[PDB]
């Protein structure tokens, strides 16, 4: 950390946390801000579009109609 170690916040919705604060504590969060299909695991970039994303989890459930098959 600089003189200016305050830069510990998520750069995905700038909570600001304390210079001393845990740095994979930091990362999960970032990495809660990519957002999560929890039917994929796969963690979408704070780039990708929640609206997207939400379209994308709604497919999960859609499944395409899975009647049996
Ligand atoms: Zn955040
Ligand atoms: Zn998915």
């Amino acid at each position: 950390g600089p003189h200016m170690d305050v830069h510990k916040k998520c750069p995905l919705c700038e909570l600001m946390f304390p210079p001393n604060y845990d740095q994979s504590k930091f990362e999960e969060h970032v990495e809660s801000h990519w957002k999560v299909c929890p039917m994929c695991s796969e963690q979408f970039p704070p780039d990708y579009d929640q609206q997207v994303f939400e379209r994308h989890v709604q497919t999960h459930f859609d499944q395409n109609v899975l009647n049996f098959d």
